[PDB]
């Protein structure tokens, strides 16, 4: 009855999160094929990874305007087939082109892939909070956001099982078949995608649009009402810098650690790297959502956001100051703890807070702005991560993600705690006094 709605959101949020972080495990496969000596060129790699995040905001704009003036009934499944088509053209990049052309071929696909991802955001937010107007809504939201861990986890689980299947003999001799591997990692998202389709299947516009804008400006022209937007935009902007800047390039960081290898065949190289991703995502990235799941409505959003920023920042400082002076062991845990504390702290909080602060009359614009700000932080680091790594050093970049944590720690002060607070009644009692 009511449950079948939120599960679909989790599926759509498992799907786009999957496709989003899969690149982190496909990029090493493309290198071994089309760039074995010199690794993936920095700029060419970064654009491909930021593509889906760049496409993710233009999809919000495009599907946002086509939601006001209807081209389809809430444009449902339209976003889903666009990511499917984009997903297909990725894997079907013909095997005999050049290396660089295939890369540029994939980036374009991920942009349109992102466009579909931006259309699913108004689903996850609005279907729960405003329809329910009930306490402890956040516990329901975090369950959907937990699918982000499954997307990155299943992507890691699918990878190790796929590589182990090819390793039985085929890797000992046939090395180009890794070209098939990355095509399968992208392709397996079609089976749930087709299941979703199977579930989907089974005049005064400007005058009315500019009317709610005057109301929006009047609301957020008040200090107490204005500061709440900053915290939502800032925190989300800063996490997605380090969150996506790392998770989209998580395999690259693991390569800086002893996880690289320097010995073994091509299979051992791929399996160890896939072994690292599955460990970090199972021990930190994913459970941080479920730790968040059991405590947001007990401890509070801001309180976890502080910890998320301050702890992930703490370990980010240990990494940078000791990445070039300490072995595989200590550096691994601080990295997993960091990923643990992103989703256990600010990464999940920034998403939930943006929907719990604002009255329903303006929640649509604010959540879209804050999310877009988060995507900008996602695309910034994603677009520039690997480039700086060669120009400035990996430690220096980690000190940057450290500062974004402190700023997010500081920025969290601007937020009102939303535990048990109905934002609608908040507006009423305020308007009564005046």
């Amino acid at each position: 009855p009511q449950i079948k709605l939120v599960l679909l959101a989790g599926v759509g949020f498992f799907l786009d999160a999957y496709d989003l972080f899969i690149i982190n495990q496909v990029a090493p496969m493309l290198a071994q094929v089309y760039f074995p000596k010199t690794g993936l060129p920095a700029q060419r790699q970064d654009l491909m990874k930021a593509a889906a995040n760049i496409g993710c905001v233009v999809g919000q704009v495009m599907f946002g305007v086509l939601g006001d003036s209807f081209g389809r009934k809430f444009v449902y499944g339209k976003e889903l087939i666009l990511i499917i088509v984009a997903t297909i053209f990725q894997m079907s990049a013909p095997s005999h082109w050049d290396g660089n052309r295939v890369l540029t071929w994939i980036t374009i696909c991920r942009v349109f892939l992102g466009i579909g991802i931006g259309g699913d955001y108004p689903m996850s937010a609005t279907v729960v909070s405003d329809r329910a107007n009930i306490h402890r809504r956040g516990t329901l939201l975090c369950f959907i956001f937990a699918n982000q861990g499954w997307g990155s986890f299943v992507g890691s689980l699918v990878t190790i099982v796929t590589i182990s299947g090819f390793k039985h003999r085929l890797k000992s001799g046939h090395t180009h078949d890794v070209d098939k591997a990355w095509r399968i990692l992208i392709g397996l998202s079609l089976i749930p995608a087709f299941g979703t389709l199977y579930q989907r299947l089974t005049h005064g516009v400007i005058a009315s649009k500019k009317a709610h804008w005057q109301e929006f400006v009047a609301y957020f022209s008040t200090w107490n009402h204005f500061r709440n937007l900053l915290g939502s935009m800032l925190g989300w902007f800063l996490v997605d810098i380090a969150f996506f800047g790392i998770n989209l390039n998580q395999s690259v960081v693991l390569a800086q650690i002893g996880f690289a290898g320097k010995t073994g065949d091509v299979y051992d190289k791929l399996f160890q790297l896939a072994t690292g991703n599955i460990i970090v995502t199972a021990l930190g990235f994913l459970p941080g959502y479920y730790f968040t799941l059991f405590l947001i409505d007990i401890v509070g959003r801001k309180k976890l956001q502080f910890m998320g920023f301050i702890m992930s920042g703490l370990f980010l400082a240990i990494l940078a100051g000791e990445i070039d002076h300490i072995g595989k062991g200590p550096l691994l845990a601080c990295f997993t703890f960091m990923q643990f504390f992103f989703n256990f702290g600010a990464n999940t909080t920034t998403f939930i807070v943006a929907a719990e602060l604002f009255p329903t009359r303006i929640r649509a614009s604010a959540h879209g702005i804050s999310a877009a700000a988060g995507k900008c932080g996602a695309i910034l680091s994603s677009l520039v991560f690997n480039q700086l790594k060669a120009k400035i050093g990996t430690s220096a970049v980690l000190w940057i993600f450290f500062s974004t944590c402190i700023l997010g720690f500081i920025s969290t002060f601007l937020i009102d705690e939303t535990m048990g607070v109905d934002p609608d009644e908040k507006d009423l009692e305020e308007r009564r006094a005046r």
